[PDB]
């Protein structure tokens, strides 16, 4: 079966682990729940293709990073700095992959919140400038979580 190596990156506490554990185990990380594990493997069927997903939940990180085939770049919609950090995460990925054209989706997480400081349009516009999809997610409600990871798999297949 086909394999996909996915890497989840982003600033602290944006929800990298929550998104990954929600996709892998269908439960929501809260305050004091374990996010010590950094790697996850899951067999899933995606558009009729049985897929083996390796997911690296980032906190020898560079050797792991270089092997990623696609990247979820995550910020939280109530964390302006995490959104401003995205450009640096993308630049790092581009350098370690040695490519201007890496499968990537921009994820705006925590879209369940009743107040936000990062507007959807400005994330939409940044993603357009990168040529990549933008998906708003909630690891809490599961909204868009499968959409984000599967869209990333589809971007890797398009590559
Ligand atoms: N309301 C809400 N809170 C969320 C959501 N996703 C994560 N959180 C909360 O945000 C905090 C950090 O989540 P976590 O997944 O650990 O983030 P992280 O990016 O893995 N942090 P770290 O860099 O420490 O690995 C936790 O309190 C978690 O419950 C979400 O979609 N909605
Ligand atoms: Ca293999
Ligand atoms: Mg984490």
């Amino acid at each position: 079966m086909t394999e996909y190596k996915l890497v989840v990156v982003g600033a602290g506490d944006v929800g990298k682990s929550a998104l990954t554990i929600q996709l892998i185990q269908n439960h929501f990380v809260d305050e004091y729940d374990p996010t010590i594990e950094d790697s996850y493997r899951k067999q899933v069927v995606i558009d009729g293709e049985t897929c083996l997903l390796d997911i690296l939940d980032t906190a020898m990180r560079d050797q792991y990073m270089r092997t990623g085939e696609g990247f979820l770049c995550v910020f939280a919609i109530n964390n302006t700095k995490s959104f401003e950090d995205i450009h640096q995460y993308r630049e790092q990925i581009k350098r370690v992959k040695d490519s201007d054209d890496v499968p990537m989706v921009l994820v705006g997480n925590k879209c369940d919140l009743a107040a936000r400081t990062v507007e959807s349009r400005q994330a939409q516009d940044l993603a357009r400038s990168y040529g990549i999809p933008y998906i708003e997610t909630s690891a809490k409600t599961r909204q868009g979580v499968e959409d984000a990871f599967y869209t990333l798999v589809r971007e890797i297949r398009q590559h």
